[PDB]
């Protein structure tokens, strides 16, 4: 995969994530994505999105504060507001054809307790 792709990518998942809308982060994951929450993982594009409409339905706001593209691996760094307190988790993802293979949701120890409900 080419750079210039991933890049491609990168900036419709920020978009995806500053626009606050589900539907276009599901188009970007592929059908068999396996994703990692600390020490647990599932796997699939209809049980991922459950828990990102989830997510972003339970956030009030979210930012994008960083992004890190290195091969076809791409980070960003997402903030948001829960009450009245700013949180921040990371989004590794592993790109390929054009989609999103594996995301990895590193979450900050202070974020780790009320995000059962997820």
């Amino acid at each position: 995969m080419t750079q210039e792709e991933v890049r491609k990518i990168m900036e419709k998942l920020k978009k995806a994530f500053k626009q606050g809308n589900p539907e276009q982060i599901v188009s970007l994951l592929s059908p068999d994505v396996r994703v990692k929450v600390g020490n647990q993982e599932f796997s699939g594009s209809e049980e991922a999105e459950k828990m990102w409409r989830k997510l972003m339905k339970f956030v009030d706001r979210v930012e994008v504060r960083r992004v890190k593209v290195d091969e076809n691996r791409v980070e960003i760094e997402v903030e948001f507001e829960v009450n009245g307190q700013r949180y921040s988790m990371e989004f590794h993802f592993e790109v390929e054809n054009g989609k999103v293979r594996r995301v990895e949701i590193r979450i900050s120890p202070t974020m780790k307790k009320l995000m059962k409900q997820i």
